[PDB]
């Protein structure tokens, strides 16, 4: 794939490493959508708000299937670690509205 999954599932943001290269999910979007990176790079989403958001790569974008990253709840965590240069566009499945990118450099 072009992304490794640290953790299947979802994980409290106080655990996250000081130093974390962190997109914040607040006022119903990603703080910030469009993010630049390195290769070898993890990207961690924190949802700061109290519905529950994910982050969504349809198929092909960040390997053959579609990522659709879990549902983390409020003060929860989940990160990506960027394998291979591209962009990869993602949405939140429940407020697809909310759009953003990760640039891998
Ligand atoms: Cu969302």
């Amino acid at each position: 794939d072009k992304a490794t999954i640290p953790s299947e599932s979802p994980f409290a943001a106080a655990e996250v490493a000081d130093g974390a290269i962190v997109v914040d999910i607040a006022k119903m979007k990603y703080e910030t959508p469009e993010l630049h990176v390195k290769v070898g790079d993890t990207v961690t989403w924190i949802n700061r708000e109290a519905m529950p958001h994910n982050v969504h790569f349809v198929a092909g974008v960040l390997g053959e299937a579609a990522l659709k990253g879990p549902m983390m709840k409020k003060e929860q965590a989940y990160s990506l670690t960027f394998t291979e240069a591209g962009t990869y566009d993602y949405h939140c499945t429940p407020h697809p509205f909310a759009r953003g990118k990760v640039v891998v450099e």
